[PDB]
């Protein structure tokens, strides 16, 4: 699994709307949070759920915020922050031969669906219902964020021995 | 060297009250880690890469079009947290991270590079070493990230 993830002072995620209906397409917002991190979430096809849990302890536990003097102090449970998890193939996209991405290790999106709503349910279990904002999962979506730092975090959980 | 790369419709960056001092439509934010033992090699293929990762659709052909043939603009960010190590505890440590003063430098070489191979006017570039606020709309989203210590 590979995770990006990004501290931010908050973040308003939108989707296509077509009111097929009244003739309206817009956008509309279908998730938000203030303070917290946004984690953009790939999906190996190798991935158990062992690098699941590394994923999800990580982005529970890393000290991102300072706190009265002492840096690197706070994770975004301590402050009582929000996540917003967003699945992201194209983490999974290869770029090392030619400029078009080839994503052949991404799982598979029906599969993928499962699994990462399995990982939805396991930070919830492991934090907080009210803490934990996704996306729509395989749909097109704008996401608005405040990049706090900024802080970006990259994990690949294949370089860990699990 | 590390890069994340965001495919965006605009970015607004600013600094410590804060003021906007870069700006961007559509186009790609880079936020750029460097490497201590990082070479000039590895600066090419970032901006190879950056400039050249056909990630918009041109309709009916997916993945088709890049950042130059769109006329977009390009926001690079120096980011040292890219080598947070978080192996070993909770807490990132960034010895991997080079030293600020030839960072700056070696960032600044990336930036020309940039503009040479572009465009002086679709390069823009945040506040090195200081905190910054950064808007951002993610069109996707689609986000790609290399580590040139994958390649040769």
């Amino acid at each position: 699994m590979r995770v990006v993830i990004q501290r931010v002072k908050g973040a308003i995620l939108s989707v296509r709307k077509e009111n097929i209906g009244e003739n309206e397409k817009e956008l509309e917002i279908i998730s938000e949070i203030k303070n917290g991190l946004i984690c953009f979430l790939g999906i190996h096809k190798n991935d158990t759920w062992e690098d699941a849990l590394y994923i999800i302890r990580k982005c529970l536990n890393l000290r991102l915020w300072n706190n009265d003097n002492k840096t690197w102090d706070k994770n975004v449970k301590d402050l009582n922050y929000e996540l917003l998890i967003v699945s992201q193939f194209t983490l999974f996209g290869n770029t090392k031969k030619g400029n078009k991405p080839d994503f052949h290790l991404a799982k598979e999106p029906n599969e993928a669906l499962i699994f990462y709503n399995k990982i939805i349910d396991e930070f919830k279990k492991q934090y907080n219902d009210d803490k934990i904002k996704i996306g729509k999962f395989g749909n097109y979506m704008n996401i608005d964020v405040t990049n706090d730092g900024p802080v970006t975090i990259y994990i690949d959980t294949h370089d860990i021995n699990l």
